[PDB]
Parts: C-alpha cells; sequence; structure tokens
C-alpha cells in the first residue's frame, strides 16, 4: 500500500460539465472549505477539463 491521507489536501472528484470527464479537484482545502465548495458544486456549479476550456 501506501500513506497519503492529510488534512487539507483533499481530492473532490467531479466532472467537466460538457464533456463528463473525469475532473478529480486535487485541492488544500479544510474540511469546512470542502463542505462549502461540495455545496456549491451540489447547486450549481460545475468546472469544465482543459481540454474543452481550449476547445469550448
Ligand atoms: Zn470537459
Amino acid at each position: 500500500g501506501s500513506h497519503m491521507a492529510e488534512p487539507q489536501r483533499h481530492k473532490i472528484l467531479c466532472v467537466c460539465c460538457k464533456c463528463d470527464g473525469r475532473i478529480e479537484l486535487t485541492v488544500e482545502s479544510s474540511a469546512e472549505d470542502l463542505r462549502t465548495l461540495q455545496q456549491l458544486f451540489l447547486s450549481t456549479l460545475s468546472f469544465v477539463c482543459p481540454w474543452c476550456a481550449t476547445n469550448q
């Protein structure tokens, strides 16, 4: 195995909102930031992959 389990360093995987491709949002976010941005992405926010961001 390996060991990488630390606070802040959190991998919140969402998607490219236009190709459904997996965006593992590797962030360094405290629990409450992670929670808050969870609610935003659950609500209305979403991201795009750099391929789609370059294409449209
Ligand atoms: Zn995309």
